[PDB]
């Protein structure tokens, strides 16, 4: 279909001007990753960049980022036309210089590090007119190339004379500043980001289909999570990408005016709006207007949840606002927000991970100029309950810390402080565990939801139960119709038993990865605190959020635990069913078809269970979990033993002989006694530093078995009895 | 790097003017405990202090109290000049006299009191102008010294005949007076005053950083703690001292 034309498409790497083909295309396009090509682009203007070479990206989409974007006037899913130039020619010093008020405070000489450095080793090609940005000493700078002397393009070469001038020629009202905050500066949340952009992408970027059909985009959309998870960045981004006009309404902005100034911002908060459309509504802190319930006294602030209400009725699909609204927890507002026609979608944003902490870090230090040792995967190890507002904050503090450390250490305060030397400072990882080191795990701890990282190769033996957990969770979801065929509905419910240690705990996470799913512990203390508490109804809020973060995995461990302590070998005068456990019967039994929730209990105490959890539509499958054998016992050892170094002198499989059971519990309690003897000899010397045979001789003296060769023969029972 | 600037920094002692230098520098400034040393001031002004040695100050950071700083104008953090004024020549009765409103009720003779006691014993070297502070029943009163028979500093001794005046000639505008708290005066939470002046030491004395930098400094800081424990007392001293301007709400 004349294909010359090609999208532009998100692109992973952090340097400008570098669009990344689908390698299925070399010979149409014909040109290899040593050859500049020109884009052509909105309001008759175009850029030349240098390609690369990839598999995971799709045939259509080109790969570049903001900056080579703006310029071209491309907005993501706009189409380019990309056709070849090998015909460039160098120049000599193109003009370069500065722009928007980025042009912050800075002197002296940017051009020996704002420039000299980006250019070099690079032959970066350079269009007269391109932003091409530059970040340095905790701020990013963009010099527009306004003179090149041979024309359109030119790549730079390191013999051209550079120009120091230095002067700040104001940014042209039309463009739309780079500082503002696009896709690429949403580090952690990625998934729902998809999810957000797939809502808004054809009601946003496409006004006139939905004047050219019948249907309706949808009207209202509820981003939520704990606050500082980056909801109001996900808004503007959303908003400063597709181009959209983002109005910004905050609850106590709302509820700051006296009653009837409050509802008529509110009221012309949309009827301001309507005419910018497409347009969207931020509605932040909805809580702060809208938690209509019994809790709200007066008639005012009754009356603004109303007319919100019919602000969100007013809207006929001749609006083309969205509505976002920020919320903390859902049952926060007034549920008559959610009728469908108000807030239809929901969106939870989430606390990142240990693998999304990483990207958010990475972001809050572009314009930093970090140490060498700092490798930020550890940094990003122990920044666990962190939000990604703790994250900006643990960052800024760390590069408030270095700036404490050096610079006014001569006192140089002059006007305006020097550009060379803030572009010197550098910030080490002393910096950073000195930043964790306060109280930043400010922000909420609640039940978390992500992918483990244990796969298959952390569990010693287990090789049946590998396989048999395998076809239960992953089966239905890859191949439904072969289920259909027969007629068949798979049971969504599993029960490992066993003793304590053998890795029930470490199955269910294997196999939330195995799948790529989400993971939601909930473990033996959560029960007992709403058995004591009396509080089943958060039962409730667990499966719904495993609803929500499905496909997920949703785990109880230790579901024995309120039979215990209730007794059970005498035990109260009751019978097995309790509060807490009849609420998850009640919830498991009353859940949707197969939303790919699979929930796994474990227990140590097969006996007291209740048996009304057997019955099928329940966890419907028992797998018994036993003491591993020698066989799995070296691999159990062995799977501890794969991080910290153990040099050869010691042998595995000996050790793994001399127990006739013990737990995987028991044999890491062996370890890791081993690796303490060893960390108090290092510790001590000098006044060697490696794992040693020795060291786990003297771990082998205190080596128990927790298991008691009884209750393996009542395990074995429980086994036979079943079937 | 031109090493005769010096930065200032708190001190133990409760005497007026005497700071204490790190002791790996003694043959640098060459000048030991027995010489008395002028030290460089903001709007052209300064004074001169006897010694003490000791280890645990760090090496760039002078040691000397309130009153000593006020009149230099140094604010913790500031940088002074050092240098040695082995030249020093006594004087004969420099003049001294009453300041503030502190001031307060006194009356009769407070020279045999609020004079003789301090000056005694001491030698305390004085350059015309310091606002060196005495305290005496329940009260601290300040005598500034505004004529020195020789120039522009002396020390004092035993035998300058003494001038008895006591008028109260009003402080001048400009100076913030001294009444007013420091650090020095909040005893007992000190790990917890390092972190707010940590905190806001960046801020509050280098506006001119966050304005040429790219970062967020703390916008509000929450103090908390059962009632009198001094959170009134930590702001208005973090606030005095730094010199800002210091609103209450
Ligand atoms: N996923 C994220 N990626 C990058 N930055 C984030 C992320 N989440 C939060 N932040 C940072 O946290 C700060 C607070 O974000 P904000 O959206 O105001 O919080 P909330 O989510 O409560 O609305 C923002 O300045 C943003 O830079
Ligand atoms: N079969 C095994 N293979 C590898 N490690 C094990 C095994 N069993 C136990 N462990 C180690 O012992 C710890 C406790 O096991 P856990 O998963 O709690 O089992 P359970 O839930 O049966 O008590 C885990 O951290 C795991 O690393
Ligand atoms: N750590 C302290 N050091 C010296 N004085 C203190 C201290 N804490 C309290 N005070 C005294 O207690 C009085 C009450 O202090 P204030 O700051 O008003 O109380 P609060 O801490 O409730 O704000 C102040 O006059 C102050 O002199």
């Amino acid at each position: 279909n004349r294909p010359n034309r090609l999208i532009v498409d998100e692109a992973i790497n952090e340097d400008n001007s570098v669009v990344s083909l689908s390698q299925p295309k070399m010979d149409e396009l014909q040109l290899f990753r040593g050859d500049t090509v020109l884009l052509k682009g909105k309001k008759r203007r175009e850029a030349v960049c240098i390609v690369l070479s990839d598999d995971t990206c799709s045939d259509e989409k080109i790969r570049m980022n903001r900056v080579v974007r703006n310029n071209l006037r491309v907005r993501l899913g706009d189409v380019i036309s990309i056709q070849p130039c090998p015909d460039v020619k160098y120049g000599k010093r193109i003009h370069v210089l500065p722009i928007d008020d980025t042009v912050e405070g800075i002197t002296g000489n940017l051009f020996e590090v704002y420039l000299k450095p980006y250019f070099l080793e690079a032959y970066r090609p350079i269009r007269k007119g391109d932003i091409f940005l530059v970040r340095g000493g905790m701020r990013a700078v963009e010099f527009k190339v306004v003179e090149t002397d041979p024309s359109p393009y030119c790549i730079v070469a390191p013999d051209t004379v550079i120009h120091c001038e230095g002067e700040p020629i104001k940014r042209e009202d039309e463009e739309e500043s780079l500082n503002e905050v696009g896709y690429d500066d949403i580090g952690g949340c990625r998934k729902q980001l998809a999810q957000i952009k797939e809502m808004v992408e054809l009601p946003l970027r496409h006004p006139a289909l939905f004047k050219a059909i019948g249907v309706k985009p949808p009207r209202g959309i509820l981003l939520y999570g704990p606050p500082g998870t980056g909801k109001t960045l996900i808004a503007r981004a959303v908003a400063n990408e597709t181009g959209a006009f983002f109005f910004l309404i905050n609850g106590p902005e709302i509820m700051s005016k006296l009653a009837g100034e409050s509802e008529s911002n509110l009221r012309k908060a949309f009827e301001e709006a309507e005419k910018n459309a497409p347009a969207i509504i931020f509605i932040d802190e909805l809580d702060a207007i809208a938690p209509k319930r019994e809790k709200t006294h007066g008639e005012v602030e009754r009356r603004i949840v109303s007319q919100l209400l019919t602000l969100m009725d007013g809207l006929k699909q001749r609006a083309h606002v969205i509505v976002m609204a920020a919320t903390n927890r859902p049952n926060s507002i007034d549920p008559a927000l959610r009728r469908f026609g108000r807030f239809d979608r929901e969106v939870d944003i989430g606390i990142p991970d240990a693998t999304g902490r990483l990207e958010i870090l990475q972001i809050h230090t572009k314009n930093m100029k970090l140490a060498d040792d700092v490798d930020l995967e550890q940094v990003a190890n122990e920044t666990h309950g962190h939000v990604g507002a703790d994250l900006a904050a643990l960052c800024s503090e760390a590069a408030l810390q270095a700036i404490r450390k050096k610079m006014d250490l001569i006192d140089l305060e002059d006007e305006t402080i020097d550009a060379e030397v803030m572009n010197s400072l550098a910030v080490t990882m002393d910096d950073f565990r000195w930043a964790l080191s306060q109280s930043n795990p400010s922000a909420l701890r609640e039940t978390v939801v992500e992918v483990p990282q244990v796969t298959w190769e952390d569990i010693g033996g287990l090789e049946d139960v590998k396989r048999e957990l395998q076809e239960l969770v992953q089966y239905p979801v890859e191949h439904p119709d072969k289920f259909l065929k027969f007629g068949m509905t798979p049971s969504k419910g599993v029960l490992f038993y066993g003793p304590p240690g053998c890795g029930k705990t470490l199955l269910a996470k294997a196999i939330a990865n195995e799948c790529q799913a989400n993971f939601i512990s909930i473990k033996g203390p959560e029960l007992l605190t709403m058995w004591f508490g009396e509080s089943e109804a958060n039962v409730r809020e667990i499966f719904d959020k495993a609803r929500q973060a499905a496909p997920c995995v949703l785990f109880f461990d230790e579901l024995d635990s309120i039979a215990k302590a209730r007794g059970g070998n005498i035990g109260d005068g009751g019978g097995a069913a309790d509060r807490v456990i009849n609420q998850i019967l009640t919830e498991m039994d009353g859940m949707s078809t197969k939303k790919n929730v699979f929930i796994i209990g474990a227990t140590n105490r097969p006996d007291i269970i209740d048996p009304a959890i057997l019955r099928p539509g329940r966890l419907d499958q028992l797998i018994y979990i036993p003491l591993p054998d020698e066989k799995s016992r070296v691999a159990i050892l062995k799977a501890n033993l794969r991080k910290s170094p153990v040099a050869k002198d010691v042998d595995l499989e000996f050790l793994a002989k001399m127990t006739n059971g013990f737990s995987g519990a028991d044999l890491t309690e062996i370890c890791q006694r081993a690796c303490k003897l060893a960390i108090r000899e290092s510790i001590e010397s000098e006044i060697v530093p490696e794992i040693r045979r020795d060291h786990f001789e003297e771990a082998m003296r205190f080596a128990r078995r927790s298991v008691s060769d009884n209750d393996i023969r009542k395990y074995e029972m429980f086994a036979q009895t079943l079937q």
